[PDB]
This record gives C-alpha cells, structure tokens and sequence, in this order.
C-alpha cells in the first residue's frame, strides 16, 4: 500500500503499468484516490464542476487565494485567467527569443568538457528570463534568484516534513512581498514589463489590485522555474538514452520541437496534478465520495497503450504539438507558460547543440541527484560533452 518515489523511475513506471491495468482507480492509505489511465485522466481534467481546483469550494467559510489562478475554478478563473493573458501574450512571449539565446549562449560558452548542465544552464536560466519579463531592476536578481532557488531546493525534502510550510513561508513571504511593493511601484509609475502590464490590466470590468498581480507574479515563477529546469535535464537524459536524436537534430533542428513534446510525454517534469471532488462522482465506475482528493498520474496517461502507440518508445517522429500534450495539463488550466516553456526549451537544445554536438550524462558521477516528490528528474546531472570549441581536437 505505497506509492512508489519519484528517484527510482523504472520501479514507478512498473508499477503505475501494473495499475492501469489490475487497479485504475486506486484509493491511497491516506484517502487520495489516484487515476492511472489516459482516458480517466482527461475526463477528470475536463470536469471542472465535479473536479475542482479549489479545495476551499468544499469549506465553511474558506476562499481562494487572490491572484491564484491555478486555485480557483470557473465562472472566475475565466474572469481572471483573460486579465491575466490580456498582460502575459503570445508576442511578448515570442520576443523573449534573443535574450534567451543570449543567456544560454553566454552560460554554455563558460562550460567545457564536464559540467552540471543543471547548475550551468537549467537552473539559472528560466529565473533570468522571469526576472527580465517582470522588469526587475537588474540589481535585484541575484536575491530573485536567491529566493526562487530555496524554493526548488524545498522540493529535494520529504514533503511530509512537518516542518514544510514553515520554510515555503520562510522564502514566500518575502518574495511576493517584494513584488507587491514593485507592484504599487509600477501602478504609480508603470514602464513596459510584465508588472507594469498586469496593473495596467482590465478586460470585463476586471482588473488586478496590487494583492492580485504580486499573488499572480509569485506563481508565475514558482510554475515556471523547477518545470523548465527538469524538462532541460529530462531532455538531455533522454537523448542520451536514445543517442542518434543527437546527430539528427544537428543535422536538422528542425527536429528539436518534436523531440521537446516527446520528452514531455515521456518524462513530464509534473507525473501528477491534483482535483478534489466537490460531489459524489465515479471514474471508470468506480466511486468516489465527495469533499477528497483526486491525483491523476499524468505520467501514467502519458505510457497508457491505449492512448499512445508502443508507448514506451521513445519515438519523437509521433505527430505531437498544442493543446494535446499532457504535460502542460488539459483543459481551461492548460499551463499558460506553455510556449514559454516550449521556447525556452528549444533555444537551450539548439544552442548545446551549436556547441557541443552532444552531451552523455556521467551516471557514475555521485553528484547526481534525483528529485522524490513533485517532481519526475534532476536536480543536479553531471555530463561531458561530446565535444566543444575548446579542443584542439
Ligand atoms: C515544461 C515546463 C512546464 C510544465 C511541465 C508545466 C506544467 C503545468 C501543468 C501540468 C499545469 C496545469 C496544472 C493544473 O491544471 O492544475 C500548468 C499550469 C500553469 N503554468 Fe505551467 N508548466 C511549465 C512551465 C510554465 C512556465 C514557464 C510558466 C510561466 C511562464 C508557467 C505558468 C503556469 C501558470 C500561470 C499555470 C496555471 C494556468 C491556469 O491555472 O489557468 N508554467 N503548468
């Protein structure tokens, strides 16, 4: 009656194998109910009435957290998700190009023969990019960064320490802090960031006070910072396991957005998302009581045969793209930094490529650590380069 770790992935794709097909809807000694197949999954996801985002929607006298969009349901996560969307755009997304290009290029050009591609470019990069999106004065990023890194590290302890949300509290208090006064700041004397943008805001009568866009801006680079650094890692440790990708997409990057959806379909930096039912409901005709939790194993979907041919090959030739990929969830909470994450991603490949040609991870190297609980991959990969312009080769 335990949930297998995140570390020992073999033994955790066993397992959710064995439960999608002997015990699809299983229910935990702690009373959380788990969904393993594709198909359950997405109806779970869809069903936003049954399953929802707020765990305060089923409290006497509890209510959301302003400004946390990813915490409250519709009619007003819509109201809120189009002010939001309305600062965050596609544009000022697809502009963020060079710079990033420019960072991971600069980063990378520091890194030789052998190097933690994490601590070199995975960590650090999405944090700068979310500092200059926000329009943070350039001499605050090191404690942006500061802050946003002990946030992360957070999640290499036992979530079940007890002593868990004191330490969130520890780091969160003060960064949101921080950006509400940069809020009040920007809405006195706005320029042209993503803060300025957001207090800026209104779209059907609705705008964000300063409460709601620092709440906003706190989440955005909580989702934004660990995902992107474990899909780098989980990109580069897959392509080791499957090496001919490398000369592939050197040959034609092209290629490389096809092989960012599939590593996010074979290795989803999220494995899980959370609901909780607001009523008595059924999955798969199974029954769940209302007022629990429900944890749909999005890496189970993902290497669901009924879903995914052969599902676990690693194949990136399978005709991915959009609204369809998992691992950026499904529905009207599909992740909005998705073609950030997906931008960032392509970038940071085609320039270790540029460079390198190839990386292998040294699986040998004790330094290699394994997130355990929210996450499925590295917080640290050691690798060698194939090769790099420092050679006289
Ligand atoms: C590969 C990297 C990423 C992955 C795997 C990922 C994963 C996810 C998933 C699974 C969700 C849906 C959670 C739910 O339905 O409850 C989500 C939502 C969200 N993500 Fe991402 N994310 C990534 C990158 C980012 C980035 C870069 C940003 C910021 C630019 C971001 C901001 C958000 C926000 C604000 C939401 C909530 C959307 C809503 O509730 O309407 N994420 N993400």
């Amino acid at each position: 009656d335990e949930v297998p770790g995140m570390a020992d992935e073999t033994a955790l794709l066993d397992w959710l194998g064995t439960m999608r097909e002997k015990q699809p809807v299983w229910q935990d000694r702690y009373g959380v109910w788990h969904v393993f197949r594709h198909a359950d999954v997405q109806t779970v996801l869809r069903d936003t009435a049954t399953f929802s985002s707020d765990p305060t929607r089923v409290i006497e006298g509890a209510s959301p957290t302003p400004g946390m969009i990813h915490e409250i349901d519709p009619p007003e996560h819509r109201a809120l998700r189009k002010v939001v969307s309305s600062a965050f755009t596609p544009r000022t997304i697809s502009d963020l190009e060079p710079r990033i290009r420019d960072v991971t290029r600069s980063l990378l050009a520091d890194a030789g023969e052998s190097f933690d591609l994490v601590d070199v470019l995975a960590f650090p990069l999405p944090v700068t990019i979310v500092a200059e999106l926000l329009g943070l004065p350039p001499m605050d990023h090191e404690q942006f960064g500061d802050w946003s890194g002990a946030l992360v590290d957070i999640q290499m302890d036992d979530p079940t320490d007890p002593a868990l949300a004191e330490r969130i509290a520890d780091v969160l208090n003060p960064l949101t802090a921080y950006l509400k006064a940069r809020c009040a700041e920007r809405r006195a004397d706005p320029g042209d960031d993503l803060i300025s943008r957001l207090v800026l805001a209104e779209v059907d009568g609705r705008a964000l006070d300063d409460e709601e866009a620092a709440n906003f801006s706190t989440a955005l680079l909580l989702a934004g910072h660990i995902t992107t650094t474990v899909l780098l890692g989980n990109i580069v440790r897959t392509l080791d396991e499957h090496p001919a990708h490398w000369d592939a997409a050197a040959e034609d990057p092209g290629r490389i957005p096809a092989i960012v959806e599939e590593v996010l379909r074979y290795r989803p930096p999220f494995p899980q998302m959370q609901r909780t039912t607001t009523k008595a409901t059924e999955v798969a005709g199974v029954p769940i009581p209302a007022d629990v939790m429900v944890n749909t194993w999005v890496l189970s979907a993902n290497r669901d045969s009924d879903a995914h041919d052969d599902p676990d090959r690693f194949d990136p030739s399978r005709k991915s793209g959009g609204a369809a990929q998992l691992s950026f969830g499904h529905g009207v909470h599909f992740c909005l930094g998705a073609p950030l994450a997906r931008l960032e991603n392509r970038v940071a490949l085609e320039e270790i490529i540029a460079r390198f040609g190839r990386l292998t991870v040294d699986r040998d190297d004790e330094r290699l650590r394994h997130f355990e609980q929210i996450v499925l991959g590295t917080r640290h990969l050691p690798v060698l380069a194939g090769s790099s312009p420092r050679q006289s080769a």
